[PDB]
């Protein structure tokens, strides 16, 4: 009893959360391969977090009598020139996700779908936290990332970052 | 480190496990949509388990100096005519995984890759457990799955199976 | 404080929740009378839950300087041809409540009543949970409700459902 | 010590108990193969119990200065047309054991072997409990065993019966 | 989905483990009859251990969709001239069992049956332990077994041997 | 018992592990003398670890009715130009140890010595972990090892690494 | 600091303790091969003890600014005609160690090396314990070691000797 438009938008965001999980997972291999073991462990944990975001959309869709649908997932494989460029990409992905959540909420308002607007609030709030988390990592690299010694400590901080 | 043939079969297996995870995820949606909430909960738990099979291959690739590559995943989306057909498919999928693992083990032997052969034993053993679990569900469905009532109870058992 | 239109839709919703409580109470009598004691126990618990939905609207009206008014309640008394028809009706009632809440939320927006919009989110969220609970009971009845035996078991599940 | 006739009937009974253990073991294989995993688990536990009946006769023979002799055991392998036929056979086997014990008790009396008569009371009493357990399983199968669904539930009960 | 050859080999080893249980049980009567109560108790416990080896093959066969089959079991009855000869026989039985496990593993390799090769590893490892256990008993008898006083202490050590 | 070839390769690997222990021990002195006390502590702990590797082979040889032989061990003493060079040598040594273990596993398979192949699995698995550990130290030195300050921290991390 | 003479005698002594470790280890295999498993265990534990005596010297040398040096270690492999003869050899070795420690102590006095004389007191005291331990084993053997039965008991004792 959601409108088809909203069902699909929700469904697409579910797929986006899935992609993001796999992108973070893939990025963790780049890190491991380039010796950034602590950044690898943060990314792997973050990948798992994103699956949780996926499952939550998946559950909203099944609970409203819909059939979520996992679409083709493009390969997340990429090359990065530095640890710094990899985290620039994570931050831009999180900004895209934020923007798609804003579009979903706007569409929910325009369609007068108050259940979905309310459901989305969890994501509005989480994306705020995500952008702070990923911006703080860029800010660390900016400040201390210009030597191997600096990278070595940031890598250590990443090994346990956000496990409060 | 490892031979090109081994790296490639490992990487392909890691992708098959990822696919399996998503297929179980997708099937649990089919189950919720058709009111089998227990089966859905079991499929969802099992999706997560398959992800850990993926990760263990991912971590062996990275630990051996290689860069695991998550390839494009085909949509797991499908139609099933019955819960029974859906679990037939899970069992076939698990027999395919069993077979690819055995092929990987045999490649390891013939390439004299003892570290890989040893790594794979975890999968040989897990696949023995996977096939019993999925076959036993099919057996439940053969025995008691021909009425709503039976499905009802099987669905309930599935809601806590293997927990 | 609040606009006349908002006070009135709130007050009407408070009365709909009261009615819902009594209707569930009345249905639990139909269930006891027809030997479905489990369904009766579940309906009785749910009647109490609906009363708390009533009270929360009552308390928001009073907290905003208004005097909530319990209007005459129509008799919830009715005949049902089956336990299945009875639960069809509970689900329709819950979809009607969902719809009135969404109308109330929309009125809140268009009146730029942000305190009321915020108060209503508790109901939007509760109604999402109500519809799943009632739909799942209907699904149980579709699957296993066509024999005495199935009803027996469904009745037993209902006796502890959502506790 | 004991008379030749007593030593021999004891030794034969010890072999019948061994055979019974293996027959229950073998039946549990038939049950697993046909998907009755609960019945299989119960048969397997019961096989172990029959082994302890064997051992107690073994230990009485040795304690009385005799050398117990495990004779050749016939293959317990067989085909059954149904789980019901299989449990019919367990019950017949248990009635045969009951009868051989009673013959042994009577031989003990007529040989004025009071130590043996006293030793055998453990078996008289155990056989009373064995026949109730096996008869009750047959009764479950008569009552609810005519559908997949019933078998399903009976199988589940068997998985924890007498534990 | 195991090959018939492997199913039968597994099945035969199951029967061998069963025989061995009954042989140990039978040997314990010889011991009791000849007053070696402690050796009797070790043998009875070992007989139970061998049944466990049987059940494990039995379970692998049922779990792979096969029907294990208990065959005719020959009588284990024998005469022994001494406690020492009885333990020579236990050691040779364990060497036979070891060899049949090696043949089963070789056949598994040749057939490319990696599940069965992996299953058999438990037995490769156990048989290593078994041969040490039974060799140590022969070594005790060799060293201290030549008098009744010696036999009396070895019999006492046997009464609680391998119950760690 | 085992074949002469297997006995000899096992004995030679026992000796290689012993040598490795003493090399780590000697390298720890180089590190102490050049003020890398944390590196020295890690190397001392690892020398003890390699001693356990030696023992497990010694014990397999004795348990199989053989007589292990500790051969003459050449002095492990050497000059290192840097801490980075020393750790490059430890990694090369672990690679050699891994390769010998793989040649031993191979010889076991082709001699059909399944007991030894099984025994060697512990080493296959251990050498996988040894290589990850020693490669990670060289990776730390590569990232952070180019200033006294960086060496200072790596040395700290090494003082408790892998405990 | 440390005079050359002292550094050398200390390093030699480190190497003798390393040799003694390996000799005890090699002797345990002899015991194992001849079925004296309790003796083998004792010697394996004692080879570990000697290694700690090696390490304590190693650390004294490094702590005084020297570079201890592990020299070539000659094969400890030997034939022993009996368990008794093997323990006669361990006793003689321990007397040699005692004597080398006393020569080191004397060298430390002659050279006015009070730090080293102090360091060596651990060894003086230890070697007094070592000699009692290995003498007591020979004394068990001369008393009860002339029958297989006697040997079986001493072997049992050896299996847990010196463990608290």
């Amino acid at each position: 009893h959601l409108k088809p438009e909203m069902i699909e938008k929700l469904n697409e965001q579910m797929n986006l959360e899935l992609y993001s999980s796999l992108l973070y997972q893939q990025m963790s291999a780049w890190c491991s391969y380039h010796t950034f073991e602590g950044a690898a462990a943060f990314l792997r944990r973050h990948a798992q977090e994103e699956m949780t975001h996926m499952q939550r959309l998946f559950d909203y869709l099944t609970d409203t009598g819909n059939l979520p649908r996992i679409n083709t997932v493009e390969s997340p494989f990429a090359e990065y020139s530095s640890l710094d460029e990899l985290f620039q990409e994570t931050y831009k992905l999180e900004q895209l996700i934020t923007q798609k959540i804003n579009e979903l909420a706007h569409a929910a308002m325009t369609n007068q779908d108050y259940p979905t607007f309310n459901f989305l609030q969890w994501y509005v709030s989480e994306q705020h936290e995500e952008e702070k988390l990923f911006k703080s990592i860029i800010d660390k690299l900016s400040l201390a990332g210009k030597s191997g010694e600096g990278l070595y400590f940031i890598d250590k901080e990443l090994s346990t970052l956000d496990t409060q």
